[PDB]
């Protein structure tokens, strides 16, 4: 039997709202990048544990891309439709769990299949494997990340389904610390039922109905991606001066 229902006007001012919000908190040019620490690469090739730890060339450019990114998260946030009725505790529980999750997800525009690298664009704002080595990761984030990037381009989503899992994300009951799961996943509902519908109404052939359970997927995927982050920062966070290195936001949604 299948049902397609139409959207409603509502979950039509949802995705125009959503669309809206991440036009202007997106910057396609990436023409603040000139604003960041610059990027150093120093020849590693290694590539050296030691060495990498011990330069951290990359983490200042990247450090300030992350706090940069984190700042344009918390703006797209502020615009989804229920997320201001939340209370300001809340807000923030669910900001300071979501975003590095959510940049991962929008770096997906920027990610580039042709070389595998996130493209910003240019020679210097190119970023590989070995320049997230440079700023003290390892493989065990950084491949599965790529993976990851692979996967979620494959999909080809439309901007309208991008932007509601980017919501979706943020708005999720299950985040350590909420205090009002209920009210969150009401909103979260409200999103995930306005994309189910877009999925059926706007997605060719179909049946790719089966986009949705995928696109749950990515969420899941980018949960262990959060865990494996968090282990990660925590080394880095080790390192003598590294907080020079970063910035007072990043050093308060990660620890
Ligand atoms: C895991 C790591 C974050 C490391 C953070 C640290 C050092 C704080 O732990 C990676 C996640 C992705 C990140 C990355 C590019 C990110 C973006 C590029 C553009 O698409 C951005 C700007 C768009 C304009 O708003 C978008 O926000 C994110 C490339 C190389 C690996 C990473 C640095």
């Amino acid at each position: 039997d299948s049902l397609r229902p139409k959207l409603s006007e509502e979950q039509q001012r949802i995705i125009a709202i959503l669309l809206d919000a991440h036009h202007k908190t997106y910057d396609p040019t990436y023409s603040d990048f000139c604003q960041f620490r610059p990027p150093v690469r120093v020849n590693d090739g290694g590539g050296s544990v030691t060495l990498e730890l011990s330069q951290l060339s990359m983490l200042p450019h990247l450090a300030d891309l992350v706090s940069y990114s984190i700042q344009k998260v918390i703006g797209f946030a502020k615009m989804i439709p229920g997320f201001r009725d939340l209370t300001s505790e809340d807000q923030i529980v669910l900001l300071k769990s979501s975003a590095i999750e959510v940049i991962m997800l929008r770096s997906n525009e920027s990610f580039t299949m042709d070389d595998m690298s996130w493209t910003c664009g240019n020679q210097d704002y190119k970023y590989r494997v070995s320049d997230v080595t440079k700023a003290g990761h390892s493989l065990e984030l950084i491949e599965p990340l790529i993976k990851f990037q692979v996967g979620l381009k494959k999909l080809n989503l439309h901007e309208e389904e991008h932007v509601l899992l980017m919501a979706i994300c943020i708005v999720s009951p299950d985040r350590p610390g909420v205090q009002d799961a209920a009210l969150i996943e009401a909103i979260q509902d409200r999103l995930s039922n306005t994309l189910q519908t877009y999925i059926r109404c706007r997605h060719p052939p179909p049946g790719s109905h089966l986009l949705y359970a995928k696109m749950i997927q990515k969420l899941a995927d980018l949960r262990s991606l959060n865990e494996e982050h968090s282990k990660q920062y925590r080394c880095l966070s080790f390192q003598p001066e590294c907080s020079m290195k970063l910035t007072p936001l990043v050093l308060e949604v990660f620890g």
